[PDB]
């Protein structure tokens, strides 16, 4: 990284254009330069390259990624002044907290609803499980009911979660790595009506984000999931939309996961100053947040004078009516860990590939345990010694990934065994989505022979380690 000058990292599916604007004014101001970029998978590229001395300037994300990176090493603590901080909300600044220190300005509340074609559909469903008749009659008229992104699982968490799932339980004042609440009855349920409502017709298991946004912005469905990002594109389609409260599943409410858009400071940058300024002086303003948000909505945003200004808006209400009946994000560094678990489940369970129950059991192993890394042509795979919580530590030759002829270099820790494999070499399965390249094995661990009576809890375990990659 360059002195003088800023780069900033953020999404493609946030207001960069406006961000660039806040950055072109604070350029004239000061004569420093602002380049604003939107990697892809900048999530994972940023710990990669920041640990190498580089990278970005600035990285925003939903606050979940920043305590891993804090735990790395990666973000330089900040230090606003008593008023700044009693500038903006203290939920977004407890978002932004990490083992007591502050790791990034909170910029905005961010949480999923249900979006609406009022013209297709004068009275929203209350329930999911309204959805397959609903579908039905729009069938009849060359419509579809509902569409949304399947191939991330920020979007499906909501139903999975609302009759029981959750992410890692919290309980005397810390998070349970180890509880991973996937694979429970409420979590299979929710699972199950998503892989029914495809099986049955009413989705297809390849929709992603683009396929959802055009399908909905074009009047093809009459409903679909998404935050306030989306919300420009859909006001430039004129359709007729509202956003409102997501549909129950068996009476209680969906459970999206509360994200709050943050930016931190690289630990690397010789920047840290100007970075300082920019975040609170220029970004975190009425007119750079209004800037912003006039590209890409913000959500809530957490300076508490625009958030005043903008609550007017119903969607914006809507959106925090979604988020009281969700659960914020943890910050933990295994929430990565949790993400790939879930993704991969959804995945399979929703081409059938493997039943929801096998899947989610995975999911609880993989996020509990696991952790995929995906490299070039190889593939990191590092696997937890306390595989099941006993503390019974797993011996690295009764671990194998792959198949006979995928031969890693093992390496052995105290409380780990780390995987190094040859993407090609390793891979028991290829396939294409519309977007991506998958490559795709399977880790197990078969303590066999082993002389004592297996009960209760199974030693042979079984996971799914899976990378994808984008086609170009
Ligand atoms: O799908 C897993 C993904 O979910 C969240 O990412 C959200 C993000 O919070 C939103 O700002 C928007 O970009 O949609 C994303 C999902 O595509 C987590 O914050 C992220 O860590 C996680 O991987
Ligand atoms: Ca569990
Ligand atoms: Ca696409
Ligand atoms: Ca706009």
């Amino acid at each position: 990284t360059e002195e003088g000058k800023l780069v900033i990292w953020i999404n493609g599916d946030k207001g960069y254009n406006g961000l660039a604007e806040v950055g072109k004014k604070f350029e004239k101001d000061t004569g420093i330069k602002v380049t604003v970029e939107h990697p892809d998978k900048l999530e994972e590229k940023f710990p990669q390259v920041a640990a190498t001395g580089d990278g970005p300037d600035i990285i925003f994300w939903a606050h979940d990624r920043f305590g891993g990176y804090a735990q790395s090493g990666l973000l330089a603590e900040i230090t606003p002044d008593k008023a700044f901080q009693d500038k903006l909300y203290p939920f977004t600044w407890d978002a932004v907290r990490y083992n007591g220190k502050l790791i990034a300005y909170p910029i905005a509340v961010e949480a999923l609803s249900l979006i609406y074609n009022k013209d297709l559909l004068p009275n929203p469903p209350k329930t999911w499980e309204e959805i397959p008749a609903l579908d039905k009659e729009l069938k009849a008229k060359g419509k579809s009911a509902l569409m949304f992104n399947l191939q991330e699982p920020y979007f499906t968490w909501p139903l999975i979660a609302a009759d029981g799932g959750y992410a890692f339980k919290y309980e005397n004042g810390k998070y349970d790595i180890k509880d991973v609440g996937v694979d429970n009855a409420g979590a299979k349920a929710g699972l199950t009506f998503l892989v029914d409502l495809i099986k049955n017709k009413h989705m297809n298991a390849d929709t992603d984000y683009s396929i959802a946004e055009a399908a909905f912005n074009k009047g093809e469905t009459a409903m679909t999931i998404n935050g306030p990002w989306a919300w420009s594109n859909i006001d430039t389609s004129k359709v007729n939309y509202g956003v409102t409260v997501l549909p129950t599943f068996k009476g209680q409410p969906s459970k999206p996961f509360v994200g709050v858009l943050s930016a931190g400071i690289n630990a690397a940058s010789p920047n840290k100053e100007l970075a300082k300024e920019f975040l609170e002086n220029y970004l975190l303003t009425d007119e750079g947040l209004e800037a912003v948000n006039k590209d890409k909505p913000l959500g809530a945003v957490a300076l508490k004078s625009y958030e005043e200004e903008l609550a007017k808006d119903p969607r914006i209400a809507a959106t925090m009516e979604n988020a009281q009946k969700g659960e914020i994000m943890p910050n933990i560094p295994q929430m990565s860990a949790f993400w790939y678990a879930v993704r991969t489940a959804v995945i399979n369970a929703a081409s059938g590939r493997q039943t929801v129950d096998a899947a989610l059991a995975a999911a609880q192993t993989n996020a509990a345990a696991v952790k995929v890394e995906c490299l070039e042509a190889e593939l990191v795979v590092t696997v937890s010694r306390d595989l099941f919580g006993t503390g019974k530590l797993v011996q690295p030759g009764d671990l194998t990934l792959g198949s006979e002829g995928c031969q890693p270099r093992v390496s052995v820790d105290t409380d780990v065994v780390r995987f190094n494999a040859q993407l090609h070499e390793c891979s028991s399965r290829v396939q294409m989505t519309k977007d991506a390249l998958v490559y795709s094995t399977f880790l197990l661990h078969d303590p066999r022979p082993v002389s004592g009576l297996s009960i209760l809890r199974t030693n042979r375990v079984e996971v799914p380690i899976e990378c994808r990659y984008p086609r170009l």
